């Protein structure tokens, strides 16, 4: 009768080597053949306990067989393991505003999945518990883009990859913020400034009137004020002070008509301009 | 604005410790809280890379959050990993014949499952490509016993475990052989032993007639001959020789009537007894 | 000609297994024999690169040989490695006061050294850079006790162990504090209290006089006041307040003579009693 | 009282990270400062056990200190470890003959030393039990070349490195064979070939006389015969047969005078030429 199948009782992967221990018929030949045509053979020690280390072969595939001194073969023991942990990332083309920060205004961002072994057949993406199938593109790259817009907020996202044997590895999570929201800001003459004949006609006797900038979101990275006088527009950086965001022209204006607006941009590259405000300076 | 969520870029488990590296807002507090209510806090270095090691918590469960110098808190990063590789084995109580060779005559053997974490939600046993769900006994031990007898043959078996979070680990396989089959053997007088008048009457004039033992399966581990004389049965060990299995009485037989059968036992502990053979010694 | 010696080009120890890779004559038999009589043999693959894992044998000792298909042996390659990191600790018998804290008043504390493999032949102890030979006692335990008293202070201590092959491992450090110092404390009548006919005769008209406890070191764990009146002594726990350490008897004393002292104990179990103070209460 | 010194109870290096566990005053700040000026701070958990991972710093150098909520600082715990295992190898420039077999005719071979950390203060080469100190060339590469020729034989060699702190690592050994020896070979006319009148005159009547090649060391890898005729030398490859090494001219020789010698080269690249043999063909 041929020897009984060898038994693998321990395995570990340490630095691209598979380390194994098991049992097999004392004195027989243990034959390990990998997916790459490599063969490693050893003599099972007298107590029938063996140990071995082999380089990790393509797709984690190898088979172990016992052969006795007279050429009889055991049942083979096919093994198919997996070692690579998959990675998921926000595509740079779906990463708006500042690049690299995992914040974007793309409500249907594309995710790219990497570090997959060549026998991976199933790739799924978990978005806050909802699981979706990933797609493989023309270049053989796995990716996922939501079919409907994601609402604004912060999403915990990971990828799960399995091979044909059903080995499954789960990525580290990433945290992606969808931010497609920015309040339209507003510019107005500050409290004392709309004076003279009225508190609401936007006609002021101040040649250097002070403006309040309101509805400026906390995640704003840039605040500018646009001033158009006689068909010519100049842009100024807003002041952020103890009083909030304000604008005062850096020199006195001639009497005349000024159209102002304020523009805000946030981290995701959202951009809004205020309704315009038509002011008249009248100091004489 | 609160700080952005911290990022874990690397993890590994080395002797009961989870080792992590990541990024986070420079100078912020990174707070790690595990399922056991432990809290590990660290200050993120100026270059924004952090590293840490924590004891593996119950169920692989912990969350990481960033808090700034003003007490504003980031979105949390929940982790739920699994480290234990499950083990499956043939129950000693289902391992017939030679012990510990994964060969049994039990057609519904019990497999014992071990090394599972408390948050496991799927325990599956793959038998030659078909998965069945494992069961838990009243003591809390996971096992699988097939509901219907297995056919004789070779069975590659593994167990797969998954937690609630979806992490999955696959055992090393075992190879179990079901062997409930054993050919009924045959005892006869060997060539030249059924002598005297007729070659077919089973009357011999030899006082130590040689018998041939036939139809002995290759996995037989024990061969005995049962000799009944004067109503009483004696058991003898057969001898395997250059001509195969035979039996010659160890001392001379008296004239009279004998009844013989051979019994074989295979490595799985199956046993078969031949038809009986009535011989007369007439010397 | 016999095969050339096999070459080991990689080794690592992972969980009681020695993992090895190297080169040797293609198709030859590689024979690994350990210190415990164990033999592990394998066939060198066709490219002449081999890998193996063996249980760590006694004293990290094994030899590797090549044998060709016709029985000729190479030069052997003897290996002798070491895996255990030595440990040093303060002996519990040299650990005064609170046990377990590495603080002691023993200026010649004994250190115990452990986790040494059986082939270790040299054991040295490094105390803030000064290196000393350890000794082995009757039970075969390595230890070190300083020959002269160590001055008070904090010492960074480690152990270095080597085997016969000259492999050397260095322990983690320990930090041991020698504290054999405690100021003798003093008890005195507080500012207003030595009154009546004099500010320095220790005769007071206060029936519940207040005492100051001075020269109490910061590392004191216990402060008590001893009061002897008519040959009978009672002990009280001192008060630590906004004013420091003080004592006031919890009820009025009869007129008469009181002898007081204060006793301090520190973490190392150092213990000092003040000079006694003879006070007289006279309220009539 | 400042807090007591923190304690490191466990360390290990796993892919460029130092992994540590220890104890320290509960709720205190543990500050780790490395040789590169990085600082990693953590809050010690309520149960007083801390764990951490840091990138391996230049020279394995870092210190750990405890600071309490009031800014009092413990005694520091300086660590200085070493992770790199040194490597030694035979310089290709000193590896004669067959390349990469650690066998050479160079009696003062150069060994190249690699994988040393910047704080190394001892670099030693052990040759069959005697240590010599290694040298550093002007480019900064450590090496050892013996000052006096090595005798022929087998040399087990390893390198040992130590830092200023006293940490020591030992390389895997190499086995180098010095072989500068090769027996001078011999060419003669084989049995029956020195024929005709005298068996000793080296006049043959064979136009393709067979020659025996003798005193060929077992480690010979190349055997050639130099045939000089009419003042010009031709080189032939000898043939190793069932009778050993021989040479028969590949085509018939004209009557006249020939001069022969055999040249052997061994695996180490040593070469020897035999004495010349003058033969006359007279057919
Ligand atoms: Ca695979
Ligand atoms: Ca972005
Ligand atoms: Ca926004
Ligand atoms: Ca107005
Ligand atoms: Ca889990
Ligand atoms: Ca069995
Ligand atoms: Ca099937
Ligand atoms: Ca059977
Ligand atoms: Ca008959
Ligand atoms: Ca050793
Ligand atoms: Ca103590
Ligand atoms: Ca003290
Ligand atoms: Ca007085
Ligand atoms: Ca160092
Ligand atoms: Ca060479
Ligand atoms: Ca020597
Ligand atoms: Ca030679
Ligand atoms: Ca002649």
């Amino acid at each position: 009768t041929p020897p009984n199948a060898p038994v693998v009782t321990y395995s570990d992967i340490v630095n691209d080597l598979i380390i194994m221990q098991g049992t097999a018929e004392a004195k027989s030949q243990l034959i390990i053949t990998d997916s790459e045509g490599n063969t490693y053979t050893l003599t099972v020690p007298d107590n029938g306990k063996w140990s071995m280390a082999i380089p990790y072969p393509s797709e984690g595939k190898f088979t172990i067989t016992s052969v006795d001194a007279i050429g009889n073969r055991s049942d083979d023991v096919p093994l198919d393991i997996m070692k690579e942990v998959p990675v998921i990332s926000l595509s740079p083309d779906s990463d708006s505003g500042t690049v690299g920060d995992n914040i974007t205004r793309d409500k249907q961002p594309t995710f790219i999945i990497g570090n997959l072994e060549s026998d991976v057949v199933v790739v799924q993406v978990d978005i806050n518990g909802t699981v979706y199938n990933a797609e493989k593109n023309a270049d053989g790259v796995w990716f996922f883009t939501p079919g409907t817009p994601l609402a604004d907020g912060s999403y915990t996202i990971s990828v799960i990859a399995s091979d044909a044997a059903g080995n499954q590895k789960n990525s580290l999570p990433i945290t992606v913020t969808i931010d497609s929201t920015l309040t339209v800001p507003e510019i107005a003459l500050a409290a004392g400034e709309d004076n003279g004949a009225s508190d609401s006609d936007n006609v002021t006797n101040h040649t250097q009137p002070k403006f309040t900038l309101q509805h400026i979101d906390a995640d704003v990275t840039g605040v500018t004020v646009n001033v158009t006088h006689n068909g010519v527009t100049d842009i100024y950086q807003a002041t952020q002070g103890a009083d909030g965001w304000t604008f005062t022209p850096p020199a006195a204006w001639n009497d005349g008509n000024y159209t102002l607006s304020v523009t805000v941009v946030d981290r995701a590259g959202n951009s809004q301009q205020s309704a315009s405000l038509a002011v008249t300076v009248d100091s004489t």
